[PDB]
């Protein structure tokens, strides 16, 4: 019924439905949809919160990242939601706040194929439909919420 990864869902807190995708992590209120595979390469930007647990702590913003992972996590949080409410814009929080070295893009990664990303980053890249946007995608670099451009 619905497109790949998702799922009809109900919060606990509150008694209301939505829409969750269990690849990208994205949710929304709306039905995603009113032998076409993936496609074999995706254009994405990106913004990473990084955490005293990546890979590589540090990054162009502070060359010690000491946030923790659910610090992090806040963050990205806060980001989804200042996207969703229109109070702020993708690719302009990313080249303030992604501690990627993409910022300097203002998040653009560019064209890639699967076999080039990490892999929780390269799963919910293609599970995500052009324009759609990610929810919290976990990775050894950190957390990411991701654009699908083309």
């Amino acid at each position: 019924k619905l497109p790949p990864g998702w799922e009809k869902r109900m919060s606990r807190s509150s008694g209301r439905v939505y829409y969750f995708n269990h690849i990208t992590n994205a949710s929304q209120w709306e039905r995603p949809s009113g032998g076409q595979g993936e496609p074999a390469r995706v254009r994405c930007s990106h913004l990473l919160v990084k955490h005293s647990q990546s890979r590589r702590p540090s990054s162009w913003r502070q060359e010690q990242i000491t946030r923790t992972q659910e610090e992090a996590l806040e963050l990205i949080n806060g980001y989804i939601q200042k996207i969703k409410s229109g109070e702020e814009d993708f690719e302009s929080l990313a080249s303030q706040f992604s501690d990627c070295s993409s910022a300097k893009a203002r998040g653009d990664l560019g064209a890639f194929s699967r076999g080039q990303m990490q892999k929780p980053f390269e799963d919910a890249s293609f599970a995500l439909r052009t324009g759609e946007m990610s929810g919290p995608v976990f990775t050894d670099s950190g957390i990411h919420i991701i654009l699908r451009t083309e």
